[PDB]
C-alpha cells in the first residue's frame, strides 16, 4: 500500500527531499539545494493524511526515521548534517550527478506531448534529453521544433480558418453601415503565408530558449532504441553514436498517409505541404473526408479558390452523423463542391512553376461507386486519407514493446508498455483520443509519476473536441447513435433547438442553420451523455460544458443555471422540445 | 406536506387534469378537450413518487379516488362520463369559462419578464392580459411592445457594439492577406441604426403574433393596481376603464435617472433615445461609469467619435476591481477619454437641426475632487447614473404592497408581495439580480407555481454576466474582495493568468492584456468561489462554466477536464501561477 507507493517514488526520483513545512533543518537544507543550484522534487509528509506512516516507512531505505532525508536516483544520501558536510566539502555536486546512465530521462520526438513531458520532468531534477527530426515530405518540406499540430497542424490551420472568416466580416460591416465594398476586395495567398510562418518561427525559437533555460539537452537527430536503454542517434550529418537513459519516453507521433495509386505521391501534396505552400494552390480536389479534409477545403473556399471535396462513404466517420451532414451542407451551400461515393484511380499536364510562383495541372481519373467515370483537370490535389505511425523506424522488434494491429503501442493506464522503464504518449499510445491537449496532460502527469512521487492519472473519457469548418461544430461525450446504441432508445431522450446569432440579423444571415442538441440517459436522472452544437465559436461555447460534463451534469443541472444574454450559448439553458415529441426543433 | 400543497394547486389552477399516461379513459377526456379547444394542466400520477397518496387525497375534493379527475378554478367538474355528458349537452364551454373575473391573469408591463410569464400561464388555460405603455422620454422618444432589453438595451446594444467590433476586423483583414485599406473607410451612423431598428421591429411584430397565437389578450394602456383585483386603465385616448384579474404580476420595470442640475433634462440625452437617434452623435460626453455607461462610450469610439467619460468615483462599482480596471486601461489605450473624480455641475449653445439630420452643440461645466473646473463643448451628452422604477405610477399605495427604500418591491423567495394574490418579478423585485435571462425564468417559473402546480423555484444565485465592452468581461461568482471579505485572506487561493488569443498573432495585437482567474476557498476543497475573463467573446466563454460552479466545482475539477485547442477559453483548464506565490501571469 503506502510501502509499495514509497519504494517506487524512491527508485524512480532523480532527485527528492523527503521534508516537513516546520523544520528549520528542512529548510536549511532546501537553501543550500538552491544555492548549489540542484533542482529537486519534494514531499512535505505534514501534508499529507497518512505522513507519519510514510516516515516510519523511510526507515526501511535508510534506517532513520527523521526529517529531512536526501535521495538520489534510489540511494539514501544524508539527513541535515550529511548534506551540509558535502557541501562544504566540495563533494555535493559529483554525488548528484553520479548516474548509471547518460540521463534520467530520453524523450523520442519533440513535439506537443514530447516537449511537455521533458520540461515537467526537468522541473525536478531530472537530467533530460529530448530528440527531435523531422523526415522531409517526397517534394522536400521541412519545419523546426514543435511538432505537428505547432507546424502544419492546429496552429496554421485555424490562422488560415481566421483568414476564412473575415471574407464573412468583410460582408457582414457593409449591413453594419461600413463604406468598404466587399466585391472589389481580393486575397494574396502569400502575404497570408509569409505571415502564419512567421508566428511558427517565434514558436520554434521559443521551443529552444525554453528546453535552454530549463536545461534540457536537445538534440536535431533522429532516434531508434536498439534495446531498454540504448537510443542510436543518427545526426544532420549521418554521424551515428549512442546515449542511455534511465526512462524512455517514446512521442513521435504520426504523418499522412498516400493512396496506393499512380501519381499520388509524384504530383498531389498533404497538409504537411499546404501550409507553407508558396503558391495559391489555385483550383483544388481535396480526396477524403476527415475533418482535416473539411478544415482545408473549407478556409481554401472561403479564400476564393475553387475547391471540390472526393468522398468515398460518409463525412467525418466517427464523429455524430446528423451534426456532419449539416456541417456538409453548409459547405456546400457556401461554394465547397462534392464528389460523392467516389474513388480516385492522378496525371500531370503542366509541372510546378518555381519561377512565377505558379501551381502545375493535374487530370485526376477515378469513378463513383456504381462504376460511372470520374474524369476532371486541377491545378493542387490534396491527399487527406488518413495519418499512421512509423514505429518500424523508431524501435527495434528485439526491444519487446507491444503494438496493435495498427502499428501503436499498447500501454496500461499509466502509458507503461511491455517493457517496464519505456512508456509512450500522444498520437501513438493505442485507443487515445488524438487531440494536443491529451498529450500535453498525459507528457505532464507522467513525468510527475515518475519523478516527483505523484500518483495521478490523465482521464481520457469525455474529452471535447471542435472541428474548424467554416460554421463551427463543437461536441463532448457519446454521438446520439452511440448513446442509442448502448442503452437502447427507449433509454433515451434528445433534447434540440436551432437559432440565430444576433450577429447574423443586420448581416442577413440564416435563419434555422446553427442547431444544438443534448443527448440524455433517463433512467439515470436524465444524465448528459453528448453535448453537441453548430455555430460560430463553438469551441469557445463547448469548453465550459465540458468540466459540468466530467461532474455528471444532469438536465436538471442545466436547467437551473441561468443564461448570459445575448449569447448563442445561452440557449443550452432552455431547451424544451425533444425529439420524440416530433416538435419542430425551429425558432 | 402533501394535502396542503393539493389544496393550493386545485384552488389556483384554472383548468387542470388529473390523469394516469396507462388510462384509456385518461385519454379520451383529453382528446375530447383539445377538440374544444380548451387548453389545461395535466398532472400524470403514475410519474409521480407520493402518486398514489395524491390519487387518494383528491377524494377530499371529488369523493373519488379514480382517474381521470378534471377540476376548473377550484371546483371538481367530473369523471370521463361526466366529462362527455357536458360535451354532449354543449354545457362544456360555459362551465371553464365561468369565472368571478375577467381574467385569470393581468401581467402589468410587456417586457422580458412579463411576455414570458403571460405566454407560459395561458399554455395552462388561464385566460390572460398583457398591459404595455411606454411613456416618452423627455424629448419625445417612444417604442413597440417588447421591453427594455429587446427596444433599449442588450439587443441594440450589443447590435452596435458588433458594429464597433467589425473596425477592428477590418484592421486584422490586411495582416491576413486582405487587401482593403482600413484608413481610407468610413462609418455611416444613420444606415447602422437603419438596420438596427428594422430588427427591433420584427421583434416587436413576432411579440404581437405570439400573444395572438397564444389567445393572450394584449392591451396597448398603462394599468394601475387599485386594489388587490381591480386594474385601472388607460388607452391611447385617455380612455379610463377597469378590468378585474384574479392573480397580478408587476413586471413593469425602471427608466433611467438624471441628476439633479441646470439643463440635464432639456439638453442631455440617455440610453433610452440613443438606439433611434437620428444623426450621428458627434464629440460625446458619457457622464457615469456602470456598464451602460462603459458600453455605449466604448461602440462610439470605435465608430469614429471622440468620446469622454466623466467618471464620479470608480468604474463598474460593485464588480471585481482589479478586473474593473483592466476594462478601463484597454478603453483608454484604444481612445477613449477619462475625465477622472469629476462630477458636472449642462448649457445649450446650439440647437439640433432636425432639418439637416445634425447634433447641437452644448458647454458642460463641472469641478474635479480637489477644486479645479471642468469645461469643454460637447455636441452629444449621454447621462448613464443608474436606473430607478416608478411605482407610484402603477400602484395606488392603499393596496398595501409593501416597497423598500429604494422603491422596489419587497418579495417572499417564490415573487409573492405582502398581498396574496399580486405577484412581481424582474427589476422591481428588491435585491435580485437585474439581467432579462433572470427575468424570463422568474416570469415562466412562477406561471407554472399558479397554474400548473409546480413548487420549483427560481434559483438566484451565481448568476453569470458580460460586460460588452471593447474588450468584454465575462464573471460568475464572488469578486476578489467579497471572497476575503467573506472568509479571510488566509482562505482564499487565486490562480491567474494572462493570455493572447492566437487570432491576435498574426494581427499584431497585444500580447498580456487578456487576463483570467479563479477565486478558490482553500478549506472547502479549494472549491471555486468566483471566475472572472477579459478577452474576446467572453460571454461565450464564461455560460458554460456558470453549469459547473452551479453544481460546485473545484479546482481538481478543472484540472482533470481536457481542454480544446486552439481556444481562448481552453486557459481555465491547466492555470498554476498563484497571486501567493509572486509569479508572473503573463505569457
Ligand atoms: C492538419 C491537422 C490539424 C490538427 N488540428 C488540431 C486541432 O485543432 N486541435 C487538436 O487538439 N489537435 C489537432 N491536430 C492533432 C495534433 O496535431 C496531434 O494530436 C498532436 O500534434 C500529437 O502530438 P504528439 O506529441 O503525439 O506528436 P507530434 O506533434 O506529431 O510530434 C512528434 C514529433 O517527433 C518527431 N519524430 C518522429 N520520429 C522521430 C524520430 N525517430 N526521432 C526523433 N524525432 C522523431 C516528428 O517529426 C515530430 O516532430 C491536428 C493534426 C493535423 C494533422
Ligand atoms: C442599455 C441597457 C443594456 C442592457 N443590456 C443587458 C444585457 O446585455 N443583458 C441582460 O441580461 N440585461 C441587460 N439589460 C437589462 C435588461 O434590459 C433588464 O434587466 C430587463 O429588460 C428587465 O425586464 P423587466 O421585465 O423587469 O422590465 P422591462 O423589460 O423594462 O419591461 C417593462 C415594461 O413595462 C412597461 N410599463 C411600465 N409601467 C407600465 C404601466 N403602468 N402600465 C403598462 N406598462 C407599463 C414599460 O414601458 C416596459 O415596456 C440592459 C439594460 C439597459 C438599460
Ligand atoms: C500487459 N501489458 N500490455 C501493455 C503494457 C502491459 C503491462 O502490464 N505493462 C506494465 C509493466 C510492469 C513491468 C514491466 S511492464
Ligand atoms: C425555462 N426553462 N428552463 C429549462 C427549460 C425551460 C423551457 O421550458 N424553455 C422555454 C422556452 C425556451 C425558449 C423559448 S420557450
Ligand atoms: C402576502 N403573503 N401571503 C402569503 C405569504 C405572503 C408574504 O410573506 N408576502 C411577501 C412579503 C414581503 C415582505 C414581507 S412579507
Ligand atoms: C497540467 N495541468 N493540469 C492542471 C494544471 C496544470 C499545470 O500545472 N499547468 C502547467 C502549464 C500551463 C501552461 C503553461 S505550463
Amino acid at each position: 500500500g503506502t510501502s509499495q507507493w514509497l519504494r517506487k517514488t524512491v527508485d524512480s526520483a532523480a532527485v527528492i527531499l523527503f521534508s516537513k513545512t516546520t523544520c528549520p533543518y528542512c529548510k536549511k537544507v532546501k537553501d543550500v539545494l538552491a544555492e548549489a543550484k540542484i533542482k529537486h522534487a519534494t514531499i512535505e509528509l505534514d501534508q499529507l493524511s497518512n505522513g507519519s506512516a510514510i516516515q516510519k516507512c523511510l526507515a526501511s531505505f535508510s534506517k532513520i526515521e527523521t526529517v529531512p532525508q536526501m535521495f538520489v536516483r534510489g540511494k539514501f544520501i544524508g539527513d541535515s548534517q550529511t548534506v551540509l558536510k558535502y557541501y562544504s566539502n566540495d563533494e555535493l555536486a559529483g554525488i548528484v550527478n553520479e548516474s548509471k546512465y547518460d540521463y534520467d530521462l530520453i524523450v523520442i520526438g519533440g513535439g506537443s506531448g514530447g516537449l511537455a513531458a521533458g520540461k515537467e520532468a526537468a522541473k525536478y531534477g531530472a537530467k533530460t534529453a529530448v530528440l527531435d527530426y523531422v523526415e522531409p515530405t517526397p517534394i522536400g518540406t521541412t519545419w523546426g521544433l514543435g511538432g505537428t499540430c505547432v507546424n502544419v497542424g492546429c496552429i496554421p490551420k485555424k490562422l488560415m480558418h481566421q483568414a476564412g472568416l473575415l471574407s464573412h466580416a468583410l460582408e457582414d460591416a457593409e449591413h453594419f453601415g461600413w463604406s468598404l465594398d466587399r466585391s472589389k476586395i481580393s486575397h494574396n495567398w502569400s502575404t497570408m503565408v509569409e505571415g502564419v510562418q512567421s508566428h511558427i518561427g517565434s514558436l520554434n525559437w521559443g521551443y529552444k530558449v525554453a528546453l535552454r533555460d530549463n536545461q534540457v539537452t536537445y538534440l536535431n537527430a533522429k532516434g531508434r532504441l536498439i534495446s531498454p536503454h540504448e537510443v542510436q542517434i543518427t545526426d544532420k550529418n549521418q554521424k551515428v553514436s549512442t546515449i542511455t537513459g534511465n526512462k524512455i519516453i517514446l512521442a513521435t507521433g504520426e504523418r499522412p498517409k498516400y493512396p496506393e495509386i499512380p501519381g499520388a505521391v509524384e504530383y498531389g501534396i498533404t497538409s504537411d505541404d499546404l501550409f507553407s505552400l508558396p503558391y495559391f494552390p489555385g483550383k483544388t480536389l481535396v480526396i477524403g473526408a476527415s475533418y482535416v479534409a473539411l478544415e482545408c477545403a473549407g478556409f481554401l473556399a472561403s479564400l476564393g479558390g475553387d475547391v471540390t471535396v472526393m468522398v468515398r462513404s460518409i463525412l467525418l466517420r466517427g464523429f455524430d452523423q446528423q451534426m456532419a451532414e449539416k456541417v456538409g451542407d453548409y459547405m456546400e451551400n457556401h461554394g465547397v463542391k462534392f464528389a460523392k461515393l467516389c474513388v480516385p484511380d492522378i496525371k500531370q499536364l503542366k509541372v510546378v512553376d518555381t519561377e512565377n510562383n505558379k501551381p502545375g495541372l493535374l487530370l485526376v481519373k477515378g469513378h463513383y461507386t456504381d462504376g460511372k467515370k470520374f474524369e476532371e483537370e486541377f491545378e493542387t490535389v490534396i491527399f487527406a486519407v488518413g495519418r499512421e505511425p512509423q514505429l518500424s523506424k523508431v524501435l527495434c522488434e528485439t526491444v519487446g514493446v507491444k503494438l496493435d494491429k495498427n502499428g501503436r503501442v499498447v500501454c496500461t493506464d499509466d502509458e507503461q508498455t511491455t517493457v517496464s522503464n519505456v512508456y509512450a504518449i500522444g498520437d501513438i499510445n493505442a485507443g487515445k483520443p488524438q487531440l494536443t491537449p491529451v498529450a500535453i496532460q498525459a507528457g505532464r502527469y507522467l513525468a510527475r509519476r515518475l519523478f516527483a512521487g505523484a500518483t495521478e492519472l490523465t482521464d481520457y473519457s469525455n474529452v471535447a473536441t471542435t472541428v474548424f469548418t467554416p460554421l463551427e461544430y463543437g461536441a463532448c461525450g457519446l454521438s446520439e447513435e452511440d448513446a442509442i446504441e448502448k442503452y437502447g432508445d427507449k433509454d433515451i431522450e434528445v433534447y434540440h433547438s436551432n437559432f440565430k446569432p444576433l450577429e447574423w440579423t443586420v448581416a442577413h444571415r440564416e435563419d434555422n442553420v446553427c442547431y444544438m442538441k443534448l443527448v440524455c440517459r433517463k433512467s439515470d436522472n436524465m444524465r448528459v451523455l453528448g453535448l453537441h452544437v453548430l455555430g460560430p465559436n463553438a469551441g469557445e461555447i463547448t469548453q465550459g460544458y465540458a468540466v459540468a460534463i466530467k461532474m455528471g451534469a444532469t438536465k436538471a443541472d442545466f436547467d437551473r443555471t441561468i443564461g448570459i444574454h445575448p449569447t448563442c450559448s445561452e440557449t443550452f439553458t432552455t431547451l424544451h422540445v425533444t425529439k420524440k415529441s416530433g416538435v419542430s426543433p425551429i425558432v
